[PDB]
Parts: C-alpha cells; structure tokens; sequence
RNA sequence: AUUGAAAGUUCUGUUUCGAAGAAAACCCGCCUCAGAUU
DNA sequence: CGGGTTTTCCT
C-alpha cells in the first residue's frame, strides 16, 4: 500500500461549483466540527469534493494507458466514466452480460481485459447477476486545516459584466482562498487481481503478463493529483497552487496517516510507523517527507526535493 | 476483563447507510434525550450502528488469524459472516447436526476447532437442539457527546452529477460531521472455553493448547477498531478521523467505565474503580490513560502516547 | 428495611423485547395515565419489565454467594432459577416431598439450607401440600418520569442487513432513548428466617450461624442493580447509562419513599421520614442522597459520590 | 346495624442467542463596470 | 439548456 497525507495552499479560486440562485454561482460548503479553547463549536466552510479529483486522475490514467499501449475502452476513450454500468454502455462495447452467478467471474475477466479504467478504478452492474469491483484509489473531501481558534478560509462574492452595445448582463461568482489538505490510499498489490471467487478462466495469463504495466502506469497517474491538475472553471479562474508540505508511506500492512491539521503531523505518523510494523509482524514499511514550511521532522527519514522524485522512487521500488 | 471508552472526532463523513428516497442517499439517526438548564428535551442526531464495528472487527480477525495459522472456516474465509446458523453453512463445511441435547457439546466443540470466527464471536443455531453462544466482544452505537446545551453535530445534503456527452446523472449524499463517543467490553478469560453443560469430549486439548495464540489475536484485533477502520464509502468519502481521549481497564470482576459524554470522566471511572476493586474483593485492577486534549486526569495513572503501546501492554500482561 | 427511589438515563436502548411480527423485533410498551394542565390523558410508551432485574439480581446473587462459599443449589448453579417448583428439580437435587402439613417446616428448612436464591428470593411447591416463600426483594416495573405535560421518551424503527455474495437478509430492531425511574424494597431482617409456622426443628442452628453472611451477600448484591448491569441484546446494543438522582432510607418500620416523578421528591420523603418515625414509634431512621442534576435536597442529610460508597455504608451498618 | 353480621384469588419465572445499505459517477461549457470632469 | 437513481436481497 502507498498512504500519503498533502498540504496546499490555495489563492483566489473556484474549483467547486452548486446550484446557481439567480444570478450568482455559488461555491461548495460543509459544516465542520472545531475544537477552540472555550469547547467546541460549529463552522460552515467552503470545500472540494472527491469525485473531482477522482475523475481528474481517471482522466489522466487514461491519457498515460492510451500513450504506453495498454487497452481503453470505447466509450472511456471519450472522457465518460459510465464504465459498464447500463446496458447500452455494454452494447456499444460489445460485452454479453452475465447469464447466472457461475459466470459472474468471466465476465469480470472479460471487462477487465479492455478498460484499464475498469480494472483500477473499479465498476458496478447491476441486472439479473449484478458484478461489483471496489475501487482500488481511495480519496475524500479537501477541507481546509482545522488548527488553532481561526480557520485559515475565506469566501466572497464578485461581480462581473457582459459587454454590449445594444443593452436590453450581469453575473456574480463565489471565489475563495483557504489552505486546503488531503489524503489518499493506494493499493498496489490487487491491480490487475480478479476479486469475484469462482474457478480458473482462460485468459488471466494475459492480466499476469500485463500486471507490471498497469501498475506502473496507476502509479503515474498520481502525478496529475500531486500536482494540482484537477478542477473546474480552469479558463478563467486558473487558481494559484503551492505545495507545504507531503508525507508517503509504502508499507506491506494497513495504516493510515495522520491527518494534516496539525503542526506536529510527520513525527506522529512516522513514530506511528515504526510501532505498527513492531506491532502487526510486518516486513516493509518505508518514509518519504518533503518539508517547505520547515516544521519539525524527526530523524532517520529521508528527504525529498520535488514530486518528480518520489514518482520515481516509488516506480523503482 | 477489558473495557473501554473511547473519544473521536470526524468531519464529512458518511460511514453508516439506510434505506434511499428518490435520488438521495441517507445517514443513519437516532433520538436521544438531553439536559439543558430549562429540563429535558428530545431531539434527531446522527449515529452509526455497532453491527458496522463487529463487521470490521471480525474480518481484522479473520485477516490474523489466517496469518498466523489458527483455523479458519471455509464460508468465513470468505468475508461472509453467515457463521453455521442454517443448514447450507453446515453442508457447505461439512459437520453433521446435533441429535439431541446431549449432543449438543460435541457439535459445539465441532464447531469451534475449525473457525476462529464462531469461537470468539459467538454464534447460533436453531433446530431440534438449538445450540447457543453469546459474543465474547460487546459494542454499541456511536453517539455525539450530549455535553451542555449544544450537541456539536451536524448533518447537510451535497449535490453531485455524471457527465455525459448526450444527455437524455444527478444524485445526493448527505454527509455529517460530529464528534462521536463509543465504549466496548472484552472478556478474554473464556475464549476457547467451551460454554454447553455436559461431559468432556475429545478435542478439547487442542483447545487448551490453542487458548493463548486465540487470545493474543483476539486482543491484537482491536487495534483496527482503534485505529479507524471501519465503515463504508471510504473509496470517494474518506473520512478525517482523530482521538481525543482514551481510558482502558483491565479487571478480574465485572466493571463499566463512565460514557465519554462529561468532560470529567476520566477522574470518576479511576476512583470508582479503586472503591469497586475494594467492595468487590477483587485482586487485579489496572488503568491505562490516553489524553490529547489536556483534560483533568488525576494522579497515579499510567499515560501512553499511541494506540500501539496501549496493544502491546495489553498483549503483555 | 432498605427502601430506594432511583433515576437513570439512558440513549439508544433496546433491553426488553416482545414478540416479533414479520422482520421486526418490538420493545415492550404500556399505557400510563398522565395529569397536564388540560386534564388526564393516556399514553403508550416504553418500559422495562421487573422480572429482567430481578433475574439479574439472582445472578450477581449466585456468583457472590459462590465466590464467598455459601452453598448453591444444583440447579441454580448454572443460570436456570425453576428453584423447587416441579417434582423434576427435586428429583434432580435430591430432596424428598412432604408429606403432610406438619412436615412442610422440615421441607423448607430443607431446601432452604442448599440454595441461598430459594431463601432470599422465596419459592413455591404445588402439591399434596403447598409451600410458600414470598420474596424478600420487591422490584417493580421501570417507567419513564410522568413530569409536566411531555413524556421524555422517544421509540423508533432500525433497518439491518446481513451481506451474502449469492443473493436469494434484511431485519429491523426497535430503539428507545428514555428518562427511566424505578423503586425497591429489601427487609434484611427476615433473611435466613423460616416462615412457615410450626415447630423447631434441627438445622435452624446452621441457619442462625450463616444469617450474618447471607445478609451481607443480600446486600452486596445490590450492586449490580445500581450499577446498571442488566437487560439483553447487550452484544451490540450497549446501552449508554448514567445516574442522575438516589434516595435510600434505613428503617425499623415499613415506609415507602416517594416515586421519582417530580423534580422535589427528595425533600418531601425526608420530611414524611421524620414524621413517620414520630408517629410510628421507631427507633432508628437514616436517610443517603446521591444527587448530580442539582436538584433540592434539604438539610442535615448525608450527601454521598458514588454507589460504592452507599454499598459500604449500608454493610457496615 | 338492613337475608344483614365473619372471608387477600395468594405465593414462584429474562423473549435469549447472531447478521457491513455495499459497490460506480466533474455541475460545466462562453461573458470588460465601461466610457466624459482642474 | 440539457439531464434527476439505478439490483439484490424483506427474518
């Protein structure tokens, strides 16, 4: 597994839209429970879903498997994630549906087979033998650090006009600067792994030899995430990114991060770390940090430079 | 016996479902009374059900014991937790009904030599000779701390859509945001002891033998509890989960800690427990303290850092 | 005698149950009468029926009366209380039938020196000649308080599910949140004491010798009860339980404490205590107050913290 | 002080044990607060 | 302006 907590901060942006009430487009936002000396109390702040940031890296994974010769699906080919979840989606592949429960793990293989997507970022069907597959990235809501008495966010509303000589145009859009975290999970070690139990199929001989590509092209695809491609309204809002602060952890076992809230977050996780492998028998359990705001660290961990290097990194392990 | 209580804090989350009307997807709620300055009053508050927990706790369980090479059942290898309460469970793995009341030690003892799962869980079968086992781990729902006169929590609607070329793809999630509290009880004094009055029956020293590997992964299965890994929805909702508070006791007579709904719950359980130990002429008490948010403790306490150090003494003794 | 008047409260409850109708398990309910300002009106709402308490009682009862070496009948050894009722639970421990009315002293006598359970919590024979032993602890239904014109208590409906990988597995369960109250009546002074009229006959010796410690094991075993140690389902729905008010009277005259409906019912029964004990020509009235919702007491009464102390209090006198 | 006067249908008992509403999905594609003044 | 929840279980 790769666990990975990340730190942004964010300028004059609107990445997030809602339903628009009369002429104003407004921005997401989420109630937060917060922690202040006097007790505790309740926020509403903007937000980022996660199915953005899914369909952003899905995206990008298909760019990298058209590029490197792996096969996408027709109707993913355009960037439409209906996957195979009706009928028509399976008509215009060409795939037979399942008939009974025995011949659930064919159809699986078959799926599997021509969309990348399918296989990584997992599906639903649903029918007379309905065929699921857990997504194999998982990611959540982009809030911003709930550290200290005062949120670091901020929400506003602007005006724009639309030019014209013959008047008979007016428009207001929600704009926001916060500093934003994350984390997210990936589990390498079931790519390209058929997950409904059933007999051997023909066919599986194909996803063995062609497990080291998909793996190697999911762990690619995280670039785009890391980097900051992701959002809407990009053509006239292009936002103003900078990365704070990422810690990653490769590891045979589960854990998970600590989240990005608090000043001490590294050290925590890393000492977290080092016990859990003591504690759970494993035989793997490896630290990447890279520090721009210089907040304690610890000792014994290595340090990064870029995202470029812990992509490679990550691909030579 | 080992009973806790547990504090947690987490933002957008949707960890536990319920039934669907139109196109939005419900969270679990519950009513709950409280009291303010002005009596008693009712009102509707988000919850998550313990069947959730006791799921994740047996297929922690199940991953253990498989590593370490207690038995497994065949259905319950599979995360499949139907246990040998109908007869196709029994077919399928291949062990005769009872006969009559007399019988009924030898299928228990049957049953328990093959999955770890029906021995530490607890399990049931009806018929001619109902043979019962109660669970030897005990959960409860998750509440918000009913703290004062304000319960900090919150419950809202969020908007998302499918994007498709050639529309002919709307849905609602509603995503919560509280600060939950929770307690369990584990005795490990009768795992691998048979609970059916009768004779002694053949089989039974592999048990004895079996009895310390069946507590140590019974009492290593609860680091996933207290970690975090639990619910559904975590592939596109991941939630921000944090600890607050922890108390653990260790007791050879029946004890129940203070709910973590005061904030001064701490101090009452440790003199409670010291005056109980002495009423009861019990011979073994001990009490293990986590604090994060710097609330009054007492004197005299063991205090840890991290969950893993908390396992580990618990392993120990 | 010791008379108690007790006030709990308790979340997300489900500890008595009724029959079920299709997939629904329903929670015993009950008509109470209710005086508003408008009148009287009748209500449906949750309760808690007083034979489950009392089988906790007699449990707690049979586990201290077997760690401090008291005998145990056979029967009542493990968790059966049938007592003495049928002629196959004396067949099975081994006492012979009266004969006729003379004998019925020596038959009780007899029973009564095997099982401390038959002689605290009495018994009945039906036969040639009946024998009857009234209960020496007097428990009652647990009703919610009837304060002002709204009851504080609410019931509701759950959906579950149980997961399969071939579908061919969904339940409800009732859950109440309540405001409960409850009273009890135990007079010490006739443990280990026959009843039946008649002759002295030998074994009372062994009776007179062992009345100091039954009556200590009587009353330790109220602990459980003020604990809170009772009710099923336990194994998922733990309860969140915690005490508000309790008020327990020491006498030598019968006396009843009023019931814990209205928020002064504390220093009414002081002020009646004083005057019975007055008119009745007592000799000794004590009175202990547990209060923690800041609700009026009165003065010169002893204010106590915990239950344990209560319980140490109440042995030592 | 009345077809009245005298009468406990009373004692003893858990509706218990076990079971994830779970898997898939961008609200997004275009728009100037602009012209005149010590 | 188009688009507004899909199955498989109900002791």
């Amino acid at each position: 597994m790769i666990s990975g907590s990340v730190r942004f901060l964010v300028n004059l942006e609107s990445l997030n839209g809602v339903e628009s009430i009369g002429n104003l487009t407004k921005h997401r936002t989420a109630p937060v429970v917060l922690k202040t000396s006097t007790g505790y109390l309740v926020r509403y702040v903007p937000v980022i879903s996660g199915e953005a940031l899914a369909h952003a890296y899905q995206a990008s994974l298909v760019d990298i498997a058209k590029k490197e010769g792996l096969p996408v699906g027709s109707l993913s080919s355009q960037y439409e994630f209906i996957k195979f979840s009706t009928d028509e989606a399976l008509k215009i592949e060409g795939i037979k549906e399942p008939k009974d429960y025995n011949d659930a793990r064919r159809f699986e293989v078959e799926v599997m087979l021509k969309d990348v997507i399918a296989d990584v970022g997992g599906f639903m069907y649903a029918g007379g033998a309905p065929v699921r597959r857990t997504s194999r990235i998982k990611l959540g809501y982009m809030i911003p650090a709930l550290r200290g008495d005062e949120i670091p966010a901020q929400l506003e509303a602007q005006f724009h006009v639309r030019f014209s000589n013959k008047p008979v145009a007016i428009f207001n859009v929600e704009v926001s600067s916060a500093l934003y975290t994350f984390s997210f999970e990936l589990d390498e070690d079931l790519i390209a792994v058929p997950s409904t139990f059933g007999e051997k199929v023909k066919g599986e001989e194909e996803l063995e030899r062609q497990k080291a590509k998909r793996v190697k092209s999911a762990i690619k695809a995280l670039y785009s995430l890391l980097s900051g491609n992701f959002g809407g309204k990009r053509s006239r809002f292009l936002p103003s990114m900078k990365l704070m602060s990422l810690v990653v952890t490769k590891t045979d076992f589960p854990f998970m991060p600590e989240p990005a809230h608090d000043d001490d977050y590294i050290k925590t996780t890393i000492m977290r770390l080092g016990k859990a492998k003591g504690v759970l028998n494993g035989n793997l359990a490896k630290a990447y940090v890279i520090n721009n705001e210089g907040i304690e660290v610890g000792e014994g961990v290595t340090v990064l430079s870029t995202v470029e290097d812990l992509v490679v990194k990550l691909e030579e392990e």
